[PDB]
């Protein structure tokens, strides 16, 4: 099936559910928001095992997420490199909203 991480607790504070990721490369992963909008979903092109700018075109999205309850189910593509990627939130950036993606080799 694919992965999902219900950023946002509910009585704590907003980090993702569980905060790690392990996927494998090509997998699905849906991301959505709790009650704390708006979330940003994104990799960073510095903290990647090959740090480029192709794979992310057709992974990150923009737009704040006006969806509540989802975000945008992004179906990693078969070239995921192995390793560990690394999305983060906009607004919600001190608040331990930095997950990870693991695609084991
Ligand atoms: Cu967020």
């Amino acid at each position: 099936e694919t992965y999902t991480v219900k950023l946002g607790s509910d009585k704590g504070l907003l980090v993702f559910e569980p905060a790690k990721l392990t996927i494998k490369p090509g997998d699905t992963v849906e991301f959505l928001n709790n009650k704390v909008p708006p979330h940003n979903v994104v990799f960073d092109a510095a903290l990647n095992p090959a740090k480029s700018a192709d794979l992310a075109k057709s992974l990150s999205h923009k737009q704040l997420l006006m969806s509540p309850g989802q975000s945008t189910s992004t179906t990693f593509p078969a070239d995921a490199p192995a390793g560990e990627y690394t999305f983060y939130c906009e607004p919600h950036r001190g608040a331990g909203m930095v997950g990870k993606i693991t695609v084991a080799g």
